[PDB]
């Protein structure tokens, strides 16, 4: 899995991870992301970055972590 199970188990495409903890303008992937490369390429197509967050729904705010092996 691209995201660790538990707290940061939700893969989201976000503009940036403020202070490396707060995903901004996060959006749920529109295709299955089964590998880090696909995850990253898909988000990139949205001008975003692959982040693993606490919730599968982006309401703004939102605690996130960088997807392992990206950037």
């Amino acid at each position: 899995a691209v995201c660790p199970t538990g707290l940061f188990s939700n893969p989201l495409c976000c503009a940036t991870n403020v202070l490396d903890l707060i995903g901004v303008d996060c959006k749920t992937p529109t295709i299955a992301v089964d590998t880090g490369a696909i995850f990253q390429a898909h988000c990139a197509s949205k001008g975003s970055k692959p982040l693993c967050c606490v919730a599968p729904v982006a309401d703004q705010a939102l605690l996130c972590q960088k997807a392992i092996g990206t950037f």
